[PDB]
């Protein structure tokens, strides 16, 4: 949620700012509830509308995002690495994990339909060996704390992070008869962001970084038909930030860097695109995507999402700091960033370490990870 | 499900072996639905008979210039009738089925017989239960010293009975699923797998959750799509990679292990980690050759109590009885945990051979090398081990004086240099 004074004292300096993503904000219905509310105080039902309305709103674009229409407008800030020429045709993760039976889509299709992955002995073992990696990373070198959490939340947890209201089609929901639905998480975002709501924390307790592996549950209702870039399940090592708000902007850049080491560790050749106001997500002031080299594809394909939200949902889970100069609980800045998607991670080490003879070299990293194996098939 | 021909001319020997679970068998409906088959059987028979002789004479009625009015009327009929014969036939087949479906296994001769748990023995014990020189305190306790098992933000999050673990407990957990892996795949003959958590009903019929325990699961309705469920076990997911297959008897025994989150609607330790909706478990899976497969239970059984024995957790097994075993299990084996704060043996895996019941439901066969027919598989899961429960144990037998928690050695590497949680 945006600040409301803001949406008060500014509102076509807000409707302006929020133009740039393609959000129209209805400045009418506004300026009508507020004219309302003026005349029934002066003489519930008014603040509830307004609260439905203020939920709808995407966060506000920090000055430094670059103004544009769709992803076309992003733009590349940093590269790291130098995507491999090959002395051999090229090929795709399917192509590689399916000569032995160790990536296996049909076997998963039959159990679950579509967007499901079967893996096996060292294809699953190398997944298995990727989120290990990420999450002793960021707990031993990145300062963040290690967290096992649910992967089924109720409703309110979900308005925290901004998933809802607006974006219920996009989650798995499981309906219960006489309690409160569970939805599946679609991020590890949702539940770490979440510790910290309706609490005022220490100035003391800031940074909060955290850091859980988990599985990632998304209905994708609205492309990657073939493979597992797009799965309705997959892992994922999320880090996030709960920071004093004068900081969050300097978090970001770490927060990137944090997941640009996971790339270089592995040597991923990768890039890194500021996306600009009209292609980000819902709760993001500014975000960073890493792209990381996918060889059969001749192309970078996004592995990660950096952002700083701000006080956005700060603002929706009544998370506060006591500031240590004016006593008064003021809201804290959030941050979350992939470190990394590990299906996707999995795709772009089996397609960059492949050899001509179609087995895959294990990275250096993971090689105390895989019980002696050097080379895959 | 039963061998069918079995159900349907032995309903008696069966009926009496289920008896033994405490499940009576309608062998009454079976019996009349038996009746019903035959009668219709010899209906559709006698009309084949009937109608195939009236056919040929039209051609013979035809050749003496008859009318072939009234044996084309009766052929009609007749036809009409065979066709409904048919439906018939197909109707009482689908109730048998439905039926069938509803049938719990047949338990081995080697389990004892029993109506309740009571009835359960203890096979043996590894480990001494450790005297503490200090007042034992739980997991609750232990964990929420410093908010590193926290109860309170899970139920904020997603209501009762769901766990928030933060930093040496996470850390612990996670090692204690990474240890039991690295275990199985490294000394147990395993082949890892990462699969589905959400299924379809084909696969849970094949292990038997469906039709019959639905209300034990969390279910996705889907608009126009087949509905998901979450997986309650990796059983699920791994039994099923063999199903509608005819495999080659060198492929067995194929043997699967998988790290998964478990989910259960849990329709009892209302405190605590014990009975969670969400809990991690490192589950095993054997497909193997029926002539083995109690063999291959000892084994299996002995795969879990490795993990005990490796983190130095005294234990007990017991050989479930007639009346206390899972729906698909011919022979269980349960391993059950010291708790000291208890003062008692608390249940962390069960150990089961399911025979030919869930390789019935799913089709998955093998080649047999003496006929060259495809037959039944034996299979066979058990939890190597629930990681919540195995969790509760290290911090509850490792704990020391102060609230610290001891780390167990074999865990050690997977820790960062923490020796002493807290
Ligand atoms: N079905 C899918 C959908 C997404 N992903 C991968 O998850 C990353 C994070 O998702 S996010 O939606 O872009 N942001 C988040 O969830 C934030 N919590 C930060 O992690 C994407 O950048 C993509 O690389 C995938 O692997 N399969
Ligand atoms: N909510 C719960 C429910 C159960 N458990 C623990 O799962 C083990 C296996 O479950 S089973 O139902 O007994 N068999 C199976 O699922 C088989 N696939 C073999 O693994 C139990 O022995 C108990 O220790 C828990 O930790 N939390
Ligand atoms: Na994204
Ligand atoms: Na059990």
């Amino acid at each position: 949620m945006l600040d409301p004074k803001l949406v008060r004292t500014q509102p076509q300096e807000v409707a302006a700012r929020l133009a740039t993503r393609g959000f129209q904000l209805d400045v009418a219905r506004i300026e009508a509830l507020e004219e309302q509310r003026k005349s029934v105080q002066t003489r519930d039902a008014i603040q509830g509308e307004l609260d439905a309305m203020l939920l709808g709103i995407p966060n506000l674009p920090h000055e430094s995002v670059p103004v544009g229409a769709d992803e076309d407008a992003n733009v590349e800030v940093r590269r790291w690495g130098t995507p491999k020429t090959f002395d051999f045709e090229v090929k795709d993760h399917v192509a590689l994990g399916e000569r032995h039976g160790w990536l296996d889509f049909e076997t998963a299709a039959k159990l679950s339909g579509a967007r499901f992955a079967l893996m096996r002995g060292p294809i699953a073992r190398l997944h298995r060996a990727l989120a290990q990696f990420m999450i002793n990373l960021h707990t031993a070198e990145h300062g963040y704390e290690e967290a096992y959490t649910p992967y089924l939340v109720q409703a309110p947890a979900l308005q925290g992070t901004g998933q809802l209201p607006k974006f219920e089609e996009d989650l798995f929901k499981i309906g219960r008869d006489g309690e409160a639905d569970l939805y599946l998480i679609p991020t590890a975002e949702v539940s770490l962001t979440n510790i910290v709501s309706g609490q005022i924390l220490d100035a003391k307790q800031l940074p909060l970084k955290f850091v859980a592996h988990t599985p990632c549950f998304r209905s994708e209702a609205g492309r990657d038909t073939r493979g597992m870039i797009r799965q309705h399940q997959f892992d994922k090592v999320e880090m996030v930030q709960i920071v004093d708000p004068a900081t969050s902007y300097e978090a970001l850049e770490g927060l990137t860097a944090n997941a640009e080491r996971v790339l270089q560790l592995l040597e991923l050749p990768y890039r890194v695109l500021a996306l600009c106001t009209g292609d980000m997500g819902f709760g993001s002031t500014k975000t960073y995507d890493l792209e990381v080299w996918v060889p059969s594809q001749d192309k970078y394909r996004e592995i990660s999402s950096c952002s700083n939200c701000g006080d956005f949902q700060a603002r929706r889970m009544q998370a506060r700091y006591r500031n240590p100069e004016t006593g008064k609980p003021e809201l804290v800045h959030t941050l979350n960033g992939s470190g990394l998607a590990v299906g996707r991670t999995l795709v772009a080490v089996l397609e960059n370490y492949q050899q001509a003879d179609g087995s895959i070299r294990v990275p250096e990293v993971l090689k105390p990870y895989m019980a002696g194996i050097e080379v895959i098939g």
